Formats: C-alpha cells, sequence, structure tokens
C-alpha cells in the first residue's frame, strides 16, 4: 500500500488575520482573481483548491533549477479560510482538516489578534507549518522582479530595504518567541523539525511564492507523518450544503483520505437523522480552481483524496455541515454505518 498508485495528496490550510494576504495569495498561484470578487474584500467561507504536482514543480522551478528537488506528492489540496474575527468556527474547521498549514503574516504589522487564535489551532493539534511573511513590496523602495525567488530579488535591494526587512524579521522573530515558537529566516533554518520557517512573500509580485510552494512540500515530505503520503481508510467531511441549478440540493465535501466513486452508496448525518443515499454525480472544479466559486464542473467516476468534491444525490435536504461521510462498502450492512455515523 506504498506504491504511486496509492499516492494521497495531502491537506494545507491557509491561516492568517484578516486582510494578510491569504486570498490573495492563492489568486497569485491560480492566476485568479477571487478576492477581487469578494463581499468587502475579505473570504466569507471555506474554500477549496488542488494543485496538481506538476503545477507546483512549475511554480517552484526558479528555486530549483537544475530539476533535482524531488517531488514525491502527487498533489496538494490547500483549503483557504477566513480572517474575520466572526469566523472564528471556519477557521477551527479548516484547521481539523489540514495536515500541514501556511499562516500567513502581515511584515508590516506582525502577530495580530488572529494570528494567535490560529496559533492555537496549529499548537493544539501539531500541525507542521510554515509562515509566510507577506507584503514584502511594501518595504519602502522594494524593487520587484515578478515571481522571483526571494534571495535573488533580496539581493537587489538597496541598502535600506535589506535595513528594513531585518529589523522587521527581528521583530518577528521575537512576537513568535513571545508565543512560545522558535523561529528562522527560512534558509537560516537549521532544524526544519523542530523551528518555524519564515518565507518573505509578496501576493502581488508573486515573489517569494516559489520558495513558499518548495517548503510546503518539505513539510509534506519531511514533517507530516508518512502513513498519510498514502491512502488509506476513507475519511470525508460535508461543509456546506447548497441549492444548486440543475444538480438540486447538494454537498461540498472535503475528501479527506481513501476514494469516493461515481454511484457510491453514502451515509452522513441529517436533522431528523441518517441520511444514505447514492452518489449520482461526482464533481470538482477545473484543477487550480476553487471549490467555494461558481464555474463548470467536472465529473468524475472516481475521485482519490485529498480533494475538495460536490455530490449530487437525492435526499440531501437536511445534510448537516461538519458531518463525517460513509461509504457502504461489500462486507458493510448499510444499517448498522447508519449507527455509526449517527454516534
Ligand atoms: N501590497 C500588498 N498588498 C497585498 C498583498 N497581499 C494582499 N494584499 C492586499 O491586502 C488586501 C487583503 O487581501 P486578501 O487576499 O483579502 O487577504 P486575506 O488574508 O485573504 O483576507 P481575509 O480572507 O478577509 O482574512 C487586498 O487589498 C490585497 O490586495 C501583498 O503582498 N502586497
Ligand atoms: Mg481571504
Ligand atoms: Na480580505
Amino acid at each position: 500500500h506504498m506504491n504511486k498508485d496509492n499516492l494521497r495528496s495531502p491537506i494545507c490550510c491557509i491561516l492568517g488575520h484578516v486582510d494578510t494576504g491569504k486570498t490573495k495569495l492563492l489568486d497569485k498561484i491560480r492566476q485568479t482573481n477571487v478576492q477581487e470578487g469578494e463581499a468587502g474584500g475579505i473570504t466569507q467561507q471555506i474554500g477549496a483548491t488542488y494543485f496538481p504536482v506538476e503545477a507546483i514543480k512549475q511554480k517552484t522551478a526558479v528555486v530549483n533549477k537544475d530539476g533535482k528537488f524531488e517531488f514525491k506528492v502527487p498533489g496538494l489540496l490547500i483549503i483557504d479560510t477566513p480572517g474575520h474575527e466572526s469566523f472564528s468556527n471556519l477557521r477551527s474547521r479548516g484547521s481539523s482538516l489540514c495536515n500541514i498549514a501556511i499562516l500567513v503574516v502581515d511584515i508590516m504589522h506582525g502577530l495580530e489578534p488572529q494570528t494567535i487564535e490560529s496559533l492555537r489551532l496549529l499548537r493544539e493539534r501539531k500541525t507542521p507549518f510554515v509562515v509566510a511573511l507577506n507584503k514584502i513590496d511594501r518595504l519602502y523602495g522594494w524593487k520587484k522582479i515578478e515571481n522571483n525567488g526571494f534571495r535573488e530579488s533580496f539581493a537587489l535591494q538597496n541598502k535600506a530595504v535589506q535595513n528594513e526587512f531585518r529589523n522587521r524579521l527581528d521583530q518577528v522573530k521575537l512576537q513568535f518567541a513571545e508565543q512560545g515558537f522558535n523561529s528562522e529566516l527560512f534558509y537560516e533554518n537549521k532544524n526544519f523539525a523542530r523551528y518555524v520557517s519564515l518565507v518573505p512573500t509578496s501576493a502581488h509580485t508573486g515573489e517569494g511564492i516559489p520558495d513558499m510552494l518548495k517548503l510546503i512540500v518539505q513539510l509534506c515530505q519531511e514533517r507530516m507523518a508518512s502513513s498519510l503520503m498514502y491512502l488509506s481508510e476513507l475519511q470525508a467531511t460535508v461543509l456546506e450544503v447548497k441549492a444548486i441549478e440543475g444538480f438540486g440540493v447538494t454537498i461540498d465535501v472535503i475528501l479527506s483520505n481513501g476514494i469516493l466513486r461515481e454511484g457510491d452508496r453514502i451515509v452522513l448525518c441529517g436533522l431528523e437523522g441518517p441520511i444514505k443515499t447514492n452518489i449520482r454525480a461526482l464533481l470538482t472544479p477545473a484543477p487550480m480552481r476553487e471549490l467555494r466559486i461558481k464555474g463548470q464542473y467536472i465529473h468524475h467516476k472516481e475521485v482519490k483524496a485529498a480533494q475538495g468534491v460536490k455530490i449530487s444525490a437525492p435526499g440531501l435536504e437536511g445534510a448537516i455541515a461538519g458531518s463525517r461521510l460513509l461509504v457502504v462498502g461489500p462486507d458493510d450492512d448499510e444499517e448498522e454505518l447508519e449507527e455509526e455515523v449517527e454516534s
């Protein structure tokens, strides 16, 4: 059960204080404009985007020029979350689902109250994480090269920008120390297993994003439990219940482990008790496009974990957000399964 056909795409949740750039970072990677469409310019829902490893390899090429860094994951599911204070429930749900995370910190502001909240979530679950120290283009006099690696661009800055960067970096490290986290600028980190790496980024210029992407793959491959690199028993969670044109009442689901198939008999929790139904359509967005955004869906016979899927099935009207979802297998009893989800 440790073969290429059995590889699992892990889950990375992005967390941070409001307006720190979490969505803008993902828009730069995806080449989308989700943030410009958001009411108030704020995220109000959990979003999910799947990144195939081919795309991650291309977007890290400028910090892997000789092609030698070994990519072992087949891809990565990235869960976007709200930073606004009123959405603590959704940060908790996203954090609960992830295997690794990116914590976004505005380099201009340092740690802020929902950063502290997010650090509590990360500590509680022992989640490996990297920090995107974002908005470096706001360093006064920053000269950009679009989508460059951070070190190459940093070497081209004037002495004032380099000094400002180091002063802000040192302040942020002291703040993380006050919260009980040792942190290092990523290329100064000699203990990747225990110290938090700080990777400076700009979602506007793209700089440092190649470093950030390489680092989250390294988190998957070198800090996450190895067993999570491979598919095991199905695990899935309902995110939302949504009525959709043509498909009727659907559920959006994070498939955390295992494999879902069209036609599967599924059991989940409903307002009046267990719901048992069959998957009529098993849908995803296009790769590198958001689950939380209306678009044309791709229909699949099979979806391997992790992914964000939309399921069309009769009888989903009472489904409960946060419910687990099970599949009735050949040796399962359908009625016995209903209780298991129940408790
Ligand atoms: N100058 C600069 N502005 C940025 C950067 N990243 C984000 N912004 C701006 O900061 C504002 C907030 O960006 P968002 O992507 O909404 O941040 P967020 O963390 O997703 O916000 P919530 O999901 O609402 O918590 C927007 O106006 C962005 O254009 C950056 O690297 N540099
Ligand atoms: Mg956002
Ligand atoms: Na925002």
